[PDB]
């Protein structure tokens, strides 16, 4: 029941002590490896090195929940949701311009269908970042639909967007509680709306920002200046 690079946890919840853990982070997604890898299971109380990332935490069966987790420099993404529900409960995510793992992108990968990620508990975000959340856009067998709940968040910095959704998969972001530093109207765009495609049966297609339509459910009360 330790926590270290390449530990499987399932059926269970693992507090790691508030320890630091890594690897490695070369700009190489050939060979990034989930440092931790949850199967209906927990982790929490987790530190992550700036040089050793990797490819964060895998949800990959059932529901998970990663508390009060800190990514010091998120590599290729901080946590993947494969399974059926990805919780994450507070926690700090950073990432930045120059860091490790090249120009920031992803937060929340989530892959699996009928599925749901879960913000809440105020999880940050600090430094430069892409996309909190996004539902895989061409994915291999890609299909919906996923969801998305952010009851409560910060973004202590700078970011492109924050949720992309798949309109044409049925995929639904719940968005509220959220705030962004310096936040403006399109500066930056809340929910995304996207075409998903199966990976080689086509390409994907841009929408742009919407608000309290089907499938991005987010009111411009949901969004606030940190
Ligand atoms: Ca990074
Ligand atoms: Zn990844
Ligand atoms: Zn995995």
């Amino acid at each position: 029941s330790e926590c270290k690079p390449g530990a499987t946890f399932e059926n269970r919840t693992v507090d790691c002590g508030g320890v630091t853990i890594g690897t490695s982070c070369p700009n190489d997604s050939d060979k990034q490896k989930p440092l931790i890898i949850l199967k209906n299971a927990t982790v929490k109380n987790l530190r992550i090195s700036a040089s050793g990332g990797a490819d964060g935490i895998h949800c990959d069966s059932g529901n998970c929940t990663i508390e009060n987790v800190i990514w010091e420099d998120i590599c290729e993404d901080a946590a993947t949701n494969n399974g059926k529900t990805m919780t994450i409960v507070g926690g700090i995510a950073h990432n930045a311009k120059d860091g490790y793992g090249g120009k920031p992108d992803k937060v929340l990968q989530h892959n699996s269908k009928n599925s749901t990620t879960v913000v809440k508990g105020n999880f940050t975000l600090t430094g430069e970042h892409g996309k909190l959340w996004r539902s895989c856009g061409d994915c291999s067998n890609n299909g919906g639909p996923r969801f998305l709940t952010v009851t409560s968040a910060t973004v202590n910095g700078t970011i492109d967007s924050i949720a992309g959704v798949n309109r044409n998969y049925g995929d639904v972001a719940t968005i509220s509680g959220l705030k962004i530093k310096n936040y403006k109207e399109g500066k930056p765009p809340v929910c995304e709306e996207f075409k998903g495609v199966v990976k080689g049966q086509g390409s994907t297609e841009k929408y742009g920002e919407k608000w309290d339509t089907t499938n991005c459910k987010v009111s411009r009360s949901g969004v606030s200046k940190l």
